[PDB]
């Protein structure tokens, strides 16, 4: 790994942290296309990532992403979704193929569709398969809520505001990624998150970001 322990308070966006996608989309079930207009920061000291539409049905979105890459210990943030069916905000860890590596992500996802839950997800290698919902017990589109994943060599622990809500044992992912968030649209996958309803702008809202290594 690269990068160590920081705290991100979002009082600026520092470049020398962070970056933004821009000019493509990732395609498959992504039905927008990446641009860095997409991430600003507002007066109240957060970082925005919006979902916009510059033509009939075409639309605009963000991804924010660090320079260095992370392993090992403990996650934080500190936001809120964005509410509305057929998408998606979330924070995650992501290493692949692109970068000469397997395909290593844990996540921490929003399905706008209903915000009183969230689901956590992991890859090791490329394979996935270990969604699991829980209900937040409020509705994390209303207010900003603390997220939390703890990663470790054996396991993986998530939390909601300090409580534990799931744990993972096999197969947990090794590649250090780099920490990485987006609010995008789907397509193909209406079982999943609902199908997409053309309305903008949507916006999801990142209070602070906290990793502290192992
Ligand atoms: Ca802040």
């Amino acid at each position: 790994q690269t990068g160590g322990s920081f705290y991100e308070p979002f009082n600026n966006y520092n470049t020398g942290l962070w970056q933004k996608a821009d000019g493509y989309s990732n395609g498959n079930m992504f039905n927008c296309t990446w641009r860095a207009n997409n991430v600003s920061m507002t007066s109240l000291g957060e970082m925005r990532l919006s979902l916009t539409s510059p033509s009939y049905n075409k639309f605009d979105c963000g991804e924010n992403r660090s320079v260095q890459t992370y392993g090992y210990g403990l996650y934080e943030v500190n936001m809120k979704p964005a509410k509305n069916v057929g998408i998606v905000s979330s924070f995650f860890t992501y290493t692949g193929p692109t970068d000469g590596t397997p395909w290593d992500e844990i996540d921490i996802e929003f399905l706008g569709k209903d915000t009183t839950k969230v689901q956590f997800n992991y890859y090791t290698n490329g394979v996935g398969n270990h969604e699991k919902i829980v209900n937040l017990g409020f509705d994390a589109a209303n207010s900003y809520h603390t997220y939390a994943f703890d990663w470790q060599p054996n396991s993986i622990k998530w939390y909601v505001d300090g409580q534990l809500k799931h744990t993972a044992t096999t197969q947990i992912p090794q590649t250090p990624g780099k920490i990485m968030m987006n609010l995008w649209n789907g397509a193909g996958v209406d079982e999943w998150l609902g199908s997409y309803n053309g309305v903008t702008p949507l916006y999801a809202h990142y209070n602070w970001v906290r990793y502290t290594k192992r």
